[PDB]
């Protein structure tokens, strides 16, 4: 039984309403930006690495009008947020630059705000709505920043690339949330097409579209509804263990390392570093084998990199945890499943899935039966990304 | 002295106001579609071959509302554009299709109509604005089906992908416009994004956005001011002899013979027909070449290329013309300047040349005063593709 995904109109209903009630006047302008699974390829990001994410339909929508006063006032609906739920704050200016603080929630959008890169931005009123759960590892904070960033252009038109703006909600991210993060989430959440997973080079930022357009395929989002202490903590730790791999070799990334001469370094770094590399470099290579295997719909071999993939973060970049293996396990047992593994950071969050459509009832039935937690459902198309929403 | 390229803001302002005067009131919706320039891979769509186009800053932008009355009422400002500039129709139903006829530019909207997809579609009234050249060999055309259909969208979404959208203003091409185009240029005008050039494989349709990013680079277009009597003409008998050829060696396209299969097989096809396919077997081989150039930052191997590509549309495909090769050889003689082609179908319009930005203001003298005619110049960064703008 997989969770109603509100469509875009119901979320923009409750932020116009919410709007109303709160500021005495309907928003002028809105946006939504929705939230990503990856399909494989996880922490290989700011590795300079290759993921393969789909956007989902789970979204993120922003609605609001300008101000004359300079200043920024916010409301959320989202239940889950910290509080308060409401704040205001003057925009940055020359003589004062925003800081981190609570609550959380707004210090995606001040950061966004931060780091935009063009001027003169005005003051605004706005609410925001979510689908994405929160925190839950289907970006929702990245669906935060590329709704304000995708805001903010309507005030004030930008004029880099797209990457430019991923790399601009990234920054907010770093400075705002203390959140080291890769491109990714910001990537696909500003790239995402319906029908289509995406291809990034991290290196590069080359995207490629291949096709998810079989309705004898479909995708299962299983969240374990469970957030381990350690996103906060463990993430920053293995990013800069891959840094000092990488910096032990030599290499301006591990992108550029493979798995022989990692091998033929053993002597040079840690034996928790070796695994770390190790993970990121075969992670590197399974999204391209993947990616390829995508394309000539064999299901089968994507579904087997699948698997390694979830193997090798469990026990080289140890980002599992017990209830991301159980439900792993609890699918691959399903006839008609492909694979599973954990997706996003990992210490809790979603598995992803691939299966035959037909075995989606079962799967979701003998999953729920074999995790002791409780788990949701969301059974996922691959969706478009960011965009104005004419009011 | 390259020509200015107006800004959307301009393009909508004039619109605007031409809609005022001529439908009494402010219109409620707005979009715009960009031309194109291909930079390699001519002659290879309709062969399922490789292509890699960028968008330009020179686009169409149409601006409408829904209406009551069934009826579809036009007007175009383009100054060029066949007579009559206003003309209104009812939409087809069931049983009355529309049909192609006069004047020519509204068959391109009509086709659109005709073979929208999703229902149901009520009437309109629009205005449509260009900058593209018309029938400059920048795909005005593409430019106007793509605009149609994502206007069309904001008056009844649709549901499929964005390849679909493609596949359906082409369909309008041909059966509107009498004109077996391939899905290069409707492509490019949906799918193009700011700084990035688009790598498609006409035969599974995936696309790679490939980064532009080398500031010290730029793109000149020259158009000659030339279009002999053959978009009409010479254009289908092309592709069917390309058609003639495959068939001949067994092949469902020439994207499955390989060079040197070709040149052996040279006893089972026509003397022309060869020559026909050497060009687009070599062309296809030609663009994979290219984007690897492109990705490497090797600028004067993507401009070596280029005029491979020329000599081989110039005597194996002869889609040339003496204009064209005279604008090339005389860019090719300008320090600063990596290669140059002619681009689009050919028999006229305009060739693409890459070259040191330093270098522009001298190639478009040299380039002027070694041309037999009078060329005009744009220097056009890659742009975005289609998209709504809010009224
Ligand atoms: C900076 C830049 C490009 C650009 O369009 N940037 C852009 C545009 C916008 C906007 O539309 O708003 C916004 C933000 N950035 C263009 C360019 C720039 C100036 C005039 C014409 C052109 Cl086409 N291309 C390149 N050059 C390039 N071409 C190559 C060809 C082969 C190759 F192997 C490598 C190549 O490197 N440099
Ligand atoms: C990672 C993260 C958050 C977080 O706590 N980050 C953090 C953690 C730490 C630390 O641990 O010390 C330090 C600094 N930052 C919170 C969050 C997560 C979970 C429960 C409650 C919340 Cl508030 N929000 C989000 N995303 C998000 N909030 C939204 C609200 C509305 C909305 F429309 C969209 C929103 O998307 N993602
Ligand atoms: C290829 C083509 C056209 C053409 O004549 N096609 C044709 C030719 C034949 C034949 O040859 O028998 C038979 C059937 N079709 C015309 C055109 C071409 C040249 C001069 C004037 C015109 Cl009108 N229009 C366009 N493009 C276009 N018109 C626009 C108008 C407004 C707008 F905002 C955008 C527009 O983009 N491109
Ligand atoms: O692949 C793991 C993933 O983890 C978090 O989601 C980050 O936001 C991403 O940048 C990426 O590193
Ligand atoms: O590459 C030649 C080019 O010619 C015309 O522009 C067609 O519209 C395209 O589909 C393509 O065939
Ligand atoms: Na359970
Ligand atoms: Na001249």
């Amino acid at each position: 039984a997989a969770l109603r995904q509100p469509q875009v109109a119901e979320l923009l209903a409750e932020a116009r309403r919410a709007f109303r009630e709160e500021f005495g006047a309907e928003p002028e302008l809105a946006v939504s930006a929705p939230g990503r699974v990856n399909l494989i390829g996880e922490h290989t990001d700011y590795n300079q690495g290759l993921v393969l994410p789909m956007a989902l339909e789970l979204m993120t929508v922003l609605v609001g009008s300008p101000r004359k006063d300079g200043l920024v006032s916010l409301l959320t609906t989202s239940e889950g947020a910290d509080e308060p739920q409401r704040l205001q704050f003057p925009l940055p200016t020359a003589q004062r630059s925003l800081e981190p603080g609570t609550p959380r929630w707004a210090n995606y959008v001040k950061g966004v705000i931060q780091y935009y890169p063009a001027a003169p931005l005005p003051g605004f009123s706005a609410v925001v709505v979510s689908s994405v759960p929160l925190g839950g590892g289907l970006s929702s904070s990245a669906s935060l920043e590329v709704a304000t960033y995708t805001f903010l252009q309507q005030l004030c038109p930008d004029s880099g690339t797209i990457a430019a703006r991923a790399q601009v909600c990234q920054q907010a991210e770093h400075s705002f949330a203390g959140m080291p993060c890769g491109i990714m989430d910001q990537f696909i959440s500003l790239m995402g097409q319906k029908g289509h997973a995406l291809l990034i080079d991290c290196r590069s930022l080359e995207t490629s579209l291949v096709p998810l357009s079989d309705p004898k395929l479909a995708v299962l989002i299983t969240n374990s509804n469970v957030r381990h202490s350690l996103a906060s903590s463990e993430y920053p730790v293995r990013r800069r263990q891959c840094e000092e791999v990488a910096r032990a070799l030599g290499a301006a990334s591990l992108r550029e390392v493979q798995l022989e001469e990692l091998e033929a370094a053993r002597d040079l770094v840690s034996k928790e570093g070796f695994r770390r590399a190790r993970h990121v470099v075969g992670e590197i290579r399974r999204t391209a084998q993947a990616a390829a295997a995508l394309r000539r719909g064999d299901y089968r071999a994507f579904g087997r990199l699948m698997v390694e993939s979830h193997r090798s973060l469990r026990d080289d970049y140890e980002v599992s945890c017990p209830e991301l293996d159980q439900l792993v396990e609890a699918a691959l047992a399903v006839p008609g499943v492909y694979g599973s593994r954990m997706t996003g950071g990992g210490f809790g969050g979603c598995t992803v899935t691939l299966l035959e459509a037909s075995a989606a009832p079962h799967a979701m039935r003998h999953i729920q039966e074999h995790y002791g937690g409780t788990a949701t459902f969301y059974l996922s198309q691959a969706a478009d990304g960011a965009k104005v929403l004419c009011l």
